[PDB]
């Protein structure tokens, strides 16, 4: 009976407990210790709440679009009910899954409490919201505590007017004029969301683009998308402060530059939740930025102790958190282990249209660092695209020059988040464009355009 | 120079020409003799249009689902106008590609006119609608004439009340009571589409279900669905005839009972367009079903002569027709060749929800004929599904017992036609559930469930 | 810096160190504490020497086969001198590599001396033959102590007449009548070697054959061979004792009958060198057979503590010992890890001819447990074989029923130990008979038969 | 019943008939028509006779080598008996194989006799040595007639003193001083063979090396080998003439340069046997040099007619002849077809030691045309090498930089012809050095050095 105690039940923590319970039923004993809610911030506060929200926003799009398709009060509070609700329901499903796999699930905060630094088998005191405490022996420990919203002391949030992304679903009415500070992917997604609801938005970006995408082609597509929809924009701006004004907020840059609005949404980074964990008791020193630096097999510098997800700093994606957790267990439980390769991550930006990519960026290729052949197929010639009235979406594919091995791709379409999977497995399993061009994809489908992109790179 | 002449311009033909002219610009001369216009019936008549029609129908589905989301006349002629219009563009895009790729398109009906029956190089005649005629030499000949609606002489279509699916978009008003004769995928799809436009439907099915379907679990999802939305069906009945009554239509079936609707949609099958082609002049004799029996490498029993598409009877899907023309060009132009394997074909029924499958059916695994592990993962626990308010979708993945190689998969969800692709890649490339499980699919998406599906199959 | 201390320097150890120091020059400090000298018994005692001895024997085989080819004193002491001499060089080459790679080699016997039993970092003590002693800290510990000859107290080896295989090269003359006790691979090999030097041999086998062997067809090839060359055997008998007579030796077996030779070679098994290591100080308790039970990832039940080689009892082949040390370094240094699969191990018996096998035995396929296709291709039709005057060699390849993936192979020929490799690659990498069949092996060679073997399995 | 008639039964012809008969038993009818003897020149005159001969030569090597290994009249005619004999026996085995597979086997010369040029089904008149004739209908035709020794009109052979490689086995006594004209692989092999028998040899090379190997390393190994064994050498020499002298031969260069000897062995090229075939009757024009130019799928410019082996000019190796034939049938019979890639050919030079290589040459890599990592492992540190007293053999391996995919290798050892297979399948099936380093090769073996070469390239 090897004991596995996991601090945090978000995706790094939960998907880890799931691999441990499933693969080793009678050999192991898995204990998740989470303070805020199974599914973590991923499910109850950030990722699932933003996507649910964005998803809801869509409707207004397809409504203003029905008359030409032959078919002749937007109440914020209920949209929000759906958000808090679906989020809670996700969390409920996951809590169930864990329980039905023998996973012990405790509500409370965790902390290493090792009597001394060189112990092989560790100890974790779990303190409940119910005041009560409980200690647990652990052969394996996985620190999976996530991150919290970084906060600028010149822009301290309220929940009223200066808001972090978690406070949004607490607003009554749509804002009169939303000011998003911070460009970057999540700042972008909200600019697009609030834009679809009819809310005036002004972005305060660092560089030139409301969102600078490593793939130029797609980035330009969203830029046009934004101008054409009224997004206002401050290029090369750093919020010096965000004070509360008479009726709204006053955002002032470091240039002297200013912009007023009814609300300010702080879309800065996040910070690893890595304090008060006891890491000291076990000899661990947080690396730069306070992340718990981990290796390719998810392990910390102390023995038997693993770390995963946002608290480790690798990549702020729940998918990468899940795999790090999944990996830390395959390693500790003696199974095959394949380190996570940053270039096999599928990442998507949920704007309209979605941008998803996996593999070697086109820049890198256009710099001779990586030889490869490339193709960009415009989705307009595709009949499914046509039925979904897609106008500037395309599929890009990048393969090695000599072998035809798929090494990246970019997709800009309404469901790029799903169309990317196929290219990801190709990159992840050295599949050739020849092999890909061979798969009999469904007609009329957007994915048949993936199949031809590759068919065209054959050589 | 090798002379390629293709009879017929739908997926089989036009995309055999595409491969021909694209990979061998200077060693070939490709001529496509098609009578109805590039894209063939798949694009101009059957496939592209029904999917268009069904996509428009979709809007209604959503729309009145506005309240759950915080929000809150049907003009058939403009839907139809969009149906012809879009069809026309899909056809124009393809013609332009063939044309700029240097393919010689000849609008007309072509036929073989060989002197004796045993020659290497063939001779084809194109007859224009102008009565005019040109003759053409052919080193390689590709018969891609497709199929046509089957017709019951006791229920001859009439364009107004007795309708084939090609005729539906000629109506200027929704039927009062639609009677659909024939259970199958294409009757299933329209019953679903019309039920969504609010039309009453009565099916006269030959089988047990409106949509008989290989995978039981999918079948049920749809059976329960038509039944709730109130679709009426007479199981195991065939229409003895379809007469025209006062203002409606009288359907009479072989058992004597009768039903009455405003219109009757004949949804039987189709017939191969293989007559009057001069296949006699070259020694071929139409096989069972009047089909131009073909190879696994797309060739007929006569040398230099290939066929592909519905006119061969392999499978009536356009995706299969395209690979058949594609593989016939590959075999005739000395390139690498891989025969089509029926169990790699991915196929979807376009209902709401969609149903797609690939590889070994669960039927077989359960009979003991194939040694495999199987899993059925509901989609409702998936956050993305929760967002698209899916409660009955699911992912089924099947795999080899020992090796874990993916051999089949079934997907029932709103975009199954897209998500099936990754599975096909796995099937067509013997990818392993382990291999699939390491792919960092995106979160949150329904495709993440596909990687969990295989993750759990790991052994 | 992570401190690696390896107890024992044979394939398990020295080649765990090699991997250690070669891939992580600056993050590690590798110390190898070995008492007999780098290369261990595999190189200095058992493996390398018998193969050397057998290779010398080979010359005689050939030589008097001079007439068929147009052509046409045995000095045991110089053969033996070549046996020690070559052994010595193999050991010197390895020491030099370890040494220049910066590995700290310490000649001595090492043991665990941990204070309490539950620590992360361990402590080892090396005792020199000088009585001297040094102590060493160990983050990672690798127990690679190998095995020693089993000894029957009623037939204690004496160096002169009662011999273990380690002692054979101490004789200055060929035995008059060699009695070999114990049927097994290592008795089989020596019976063959001595029969070739012209020595009379009488085997007291516990089993049915001198060389009991998994694959029937191979077994026979050798049974017929020993029988023709006149090897004498008492089947199913165990030696009750081995006494020393006048000038020879009296072997008495449990049934009462007796045999008389000049010498007795005890060919029983060996015993794991797992005593006096201080495994108690760390919580381990020797498993069944006094073996240091290990993982599939080479780790013991104590953290930081790994084992590999004969002392674990996985498989007594040096090739298996080396992968065990190799995989223990990979798991401890956070690299990619793939557990050893027993059915990928390739193993050969060094008789004349050689016999090598890999993967599923034909035994199993024939029982119905594994669903496979099999073929046995004699080698005599192969031109190369005709040249090396082989009349009973053959190649057996086994493959998955549906997929055609290679899952086993057996090769009986003069260099089977080399030709088995390609098959192992196929087994270990799920290569397909189709995939193998396209490899342009060389003509003429016996390996061309391997590609035909799979070619015929194609389906 | 598709009819397949093959002109020539060497490896191109025979291995083709074997694939056709085996895969299509009741669908086909296979007819080989060969004039000289099944196995063709490959078996009855060139390749198998030279290897058998070389093999025989070895003995003298290992005899002069026995005294230090502890063991204290070379009649040419019998060595030759073995040669003619084994060659005839090979031929006998193959004739049997064909017969037992339903293949019809006719002795006689073949000729196309097509009534006219555009026939789909061809005709072949077979003329017997027995004067008699016979005609055969053919749906598929495979021209596989091999090549003949090119002959210099200034150096017309005798069979006495000026000899082609086929006349050698007709000599009574070993030559007094053999003069080989022509460097290149086969000229080399004979220099090595006659050298091992004690025969003085003088080579007349074009460039600087008795044999210029694309792999410098190995070439230098043979060069040293030759100087150290007495091979005399004329650098940059072209035989102007080879006249018969008083007692022997007088070879005079174009420089004015001369050298006398007892015999002259003409090792120039060979010429395709492509005359009198009727190729005219079917419209085929021989390409340059009179080769029957074929494509990647083994087909000629006439339909239904395939060509393979030496008569086509691709590569003068029986292995490449076999695959071309094997491929021409897979293509005609509608099976999967994979064109032959010149860079997946394993070629070996049978000298002592053998040189075998497959893949990208090291030159090409050392010219940045191909990025790759490389390694050269000297075989001296290997224990099996040591037992075979190998002194300058090594294993080279070349993998892509980014993926670790094996792309070539060179082996210089006593059985390089067999050790190369494993590297060939790796190159041919994109196997990674990681995968290769994972295969548990047999210890002590030469092939374990292949496994470490790759282990060392991991990254
Ligand atoms: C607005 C926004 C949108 C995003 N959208 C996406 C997206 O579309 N796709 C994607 O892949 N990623 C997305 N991300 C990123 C993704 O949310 C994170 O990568 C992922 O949440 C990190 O998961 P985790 O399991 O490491 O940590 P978390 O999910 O953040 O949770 C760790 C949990 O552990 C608990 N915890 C903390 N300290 C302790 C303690 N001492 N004891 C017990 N429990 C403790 C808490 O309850 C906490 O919820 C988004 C992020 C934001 C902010
Ligand atoms: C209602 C319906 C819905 C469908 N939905 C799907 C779907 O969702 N997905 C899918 O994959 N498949 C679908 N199919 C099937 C798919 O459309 C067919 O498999 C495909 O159309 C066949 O293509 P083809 O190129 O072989 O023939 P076709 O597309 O039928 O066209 C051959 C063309 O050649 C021409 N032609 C005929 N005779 C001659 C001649 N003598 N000379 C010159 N030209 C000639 C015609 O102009 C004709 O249009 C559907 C079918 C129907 C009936
Ligand atoms: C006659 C014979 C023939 C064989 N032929 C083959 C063959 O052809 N192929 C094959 O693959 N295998 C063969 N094997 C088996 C193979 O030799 C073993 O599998 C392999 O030797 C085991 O290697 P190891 O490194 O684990 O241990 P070893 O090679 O046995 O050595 C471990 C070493 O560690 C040392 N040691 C022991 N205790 C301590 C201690 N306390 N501190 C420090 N050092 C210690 C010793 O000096 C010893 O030499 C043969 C075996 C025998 C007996
Ligand atoms: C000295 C020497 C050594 C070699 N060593 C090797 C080696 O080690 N490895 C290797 O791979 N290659 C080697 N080769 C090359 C190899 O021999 C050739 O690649 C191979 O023989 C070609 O085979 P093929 O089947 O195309 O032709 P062939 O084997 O040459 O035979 C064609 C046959 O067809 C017959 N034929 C000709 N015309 C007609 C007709 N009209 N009708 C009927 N039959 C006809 C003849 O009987 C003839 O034998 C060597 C060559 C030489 C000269």
């Amino acid at each position: 009976v090897t004991r596995i105690v996991i601090l945090g039940g978000g995706p790094a923590g939960y998907e880890a407990a799931l691999v441990a319970a499933t693969s080793h039923p009678e050999t192991t004993q898995v204990t998740v210790i989470d303070c805020d809610g199974i599914g973590g911030a991923a499910v109850l506060d950030d990722c699932v709440p933003s996507k649910t929200f964005i998803a809801s926003t869509g409707l207004r799009t397809e409504l203003r679009r029905a008359p030409h398709l032959g078919f002749h009060k937007i109440s914020l509070p209920q949209i929000h009910a759906r958000v808090k609700t679906l989020a809670a329901a996700q969390s409920a499903d996951i809590t169930a899954q864990l329980l039905s796999m023998g996973v012990q699930v405790i509500a409370g905060r965790g902390e290493l409490i090792d009597s001394t630094p060189g112990l092989a088998r560790h100890r974790i005191k779990a303190t409940a919201a119910d005041g009560s405490t409980s200690e647990h022996e652990a052969d394996v420990v996985l620190v999976a505590t996530g991150a919290s919203p970084r906060i600028l002391p010149s822009a301290q949030p309220d929940g009223e007017r200066i808001l972090t992304w978690r406070q949004l679903y607490d607003l009554d009415a749509l804002p009169d004029h939303l000011i998003v500070v911070g460009s970057g992917v999540t700042g972008a997604e909200f600019v697009d969301a609030y834009t679809e609801l009819g809310v005036p938005v002004t972005v305060v970006a660092s560089q030139d683009h409301v969102l600078p995408y490593e793939d130029a082609d797609a980035a330009l597509v969203l830029e046009e998308s934004f101008a054409e929809r009224g997004v206002r924009l401050f290029k090369n701006a750093r919020a010096a402060s965000v004070t509360r004004t008479g009726a709204g907020v006053l955002v002032t840059m470091t240039d002297g530059r200013t912009v007023e609005g009814s609300h300010a949404l702080m879309t800065i980074g996040s910070v690893p939740n890595t304090s008060g964990l006891g890491l000291e008791r076990v000899g661990i020193q947080l690396g730069r930025g306070n992340y718990l630096t981990v290796d390719r097999v998810s392990r910390t510098l102390a023995t038997g102790i693993y770390a995963a997800g946002d608290c480790t700093g690798l990549l702020p994606l729940a998918s990468v958190a899940a795999m790090q957790g999944r990996i830390a267990m395959y390693h500790a439980l003696g199974e095959g282990v394949s380190p996570i390769r940053l270039r096999t991550v599928a990442a998507t930006v949920f704007t309209r249209p979605e941008i998803a990519a996996v593999g070697v960026p086109q820049s890198v290729i256009d710099a001779g660092s990586v030889a490869a052949r490339t193709i960009m197929l415009p989705l307009r010639t595709n009949a499914r695209a046509k039925m979904s009235e897609m106008r500037h979406g395309f599929v890009k594919i990048f393969c090695r020059r000599s072998t035809g091995v798929v090494i990246g791709g970019v997709v800009v379409a309404p469901i790029a988040s799903e169309l990317i999977l196929p290219i990801a497995v190709a990159v992840q399993n050295r599949i050739t464009v020849n092999e890909l061009a061979q798969t009999l994809a469904v007609y009329p489908s957007l994915s048949g355009s993936i199949t031809e992109a590759a068919r065209r790179l054959m050589a």
